[PDB]
Parts: C-alpha cells; structure tokens; sequence
C-alpha cells in the first residue's frame, strides 16, 4: 500500500495522529491538523520535507 | 512526474510553500512568492541555483 501515518504533536490546533498519503509534505500535515497555532515558529521547520512513516512532526513554539 | 515543492522563507512578500517546475530557479521562486521584501539583501543569495525538492529558500535581510 501507499498510505502513511504521522504523529503531529506541537503547536497545532488539533495535535494527534493522522493518516497521510505516501508522498505528502509537512505543510499538508499542518493543514490536516486544523492549522497552525498562533504561538508557532515555522522558521526553523522545513514545510516541504517528504513525510516519512511513523515519525514525529513537531511544530516549535516562538522562543523555544 | 516532473514537479517540485519548495519552502520559501525569508524576506519575501508571501513566504510559504509553493510548487515549482522541476528545473526552475531561485529567481522564479521569489517571483512566485510575490517578490522581494523591501528589507531583503539579494547580494548574499544565488538567484539562479537549481531548485532542489523539499528544501528551503531563505532570503536574508539586510545586515544579517
């Protein structure tokens, strides 16, 4: 199969575990998770990294 | 398939994640992102580097 699961913790509206398509990107996970939280610092996160399976996508908070 | 996705952080008008054609250039990403910000320093960035997939394109600010 060509589906994937991802753990989306950090500064997002609905952190949790989501199922993505095999070739998706971090920017898609954040959208899948409702969207970014108003305390997030996306500058140090690569939003076009290919999502690997059974991995974490942490969205840092400003000042971390 | 022959498309690509790119992270455009830095001094641009619309930073974010954009989809480029496989053989595009940094000068094209900047234009796709609305254009340079009025605080950008184009001297320290190579504007015809081949865009690689799932990578960041940081546009420094003057004085960085």
């Amino acid at each position: 199969n060509e589906t994937i699961v991802i753990d989306i913790k950090g500064a997002v509206q609905h952190p949790g575990v989501y199922e993505m398509r095999t070739g998706d990107r971090v920017s898609q996970a954040i959208e899948k998770a409702g969207g970014t939280s108003e305390q997030a610092d996306e500058a140090q996160v690569n939003l076009a990294e290919i999502l690997q399976d059974g991995t974490v996508v942490y969205i840092p908070k400003k000042g971390e």
